[PDB]
């Protein structure tokens, strides 16, 4: 692959970019987009993905939701845009039962047949903590080669600050 990763640790090498980058410089099976459960690709990640496939994944996500209804919190909907596979996994938000979710939703990625490259999950928005995330990251997905992307300076700091300070 052309983006050289900015930390492996055991089975999870991290890389930082936008989804053009990412895209374009990593190997992996299927691309994580942090969704909504309406697959309703506002902002965030999931604008920058429907961008990239130029609305394919808005158009195949609102296909999928107007069959099926909102997809449950922890589980997630593998999207097929042209050669570009994403995984719409809807994490939870910040609240009593987060940690389960997580672990559910991260079980969700782990359990996909193929590398990931996923961001960390339940950021921004939906006011989970990094490091607390990066933590049910690494500890759920402990065997097969995951591959983690952050977007900014920022989150590479904190990601190495976790894992290696």
């Amino acid at each position: 692959e052309k983006l050289n990763a900015f930390l492996v640790h055991d089975n999870v090498a991290f890389y930082q970019g936008d989804v053009d980058t990412v895209v374009n410089g990593v190997d992996f099976d299927f691309i994580v987009n942090a969704a909504n459960e309406n697959l309703a690709h506002g902002g965030g990640l999931a604008k920058a993905l429907d961008v990239y496939t130029k609305g394919k994944l808005q158009r195949l996500s609102k296909e999928h939701i107007g069959l099926a209804g909102k997809v449950k919190v922890g589980t997630g909907v593998m999207v097929e845009c042209d050669s570009l596979r994403i995984f719409n996994v809807v994490g939870p938000r910040k609240g009593k039962h987060e940690r389960d979710l997580l672990i559910k939703a991260y079980n969700t990625i782990n359990n996909e047949q193929g590398t990931p490259l996923t961001p960390i999950l339940s950021c921004g928005i939906f006011g989970i903590k990094l490091e607390t995330s990066l933590e049910v990251l690494l500890d759920v997905c402990n065997t097969k080669e995951v591959k983690v992307f952050v977007y900014t300076d920022t989150e590479v700091c904190k990601v190495k600050d976790f894992v290696s300070g």
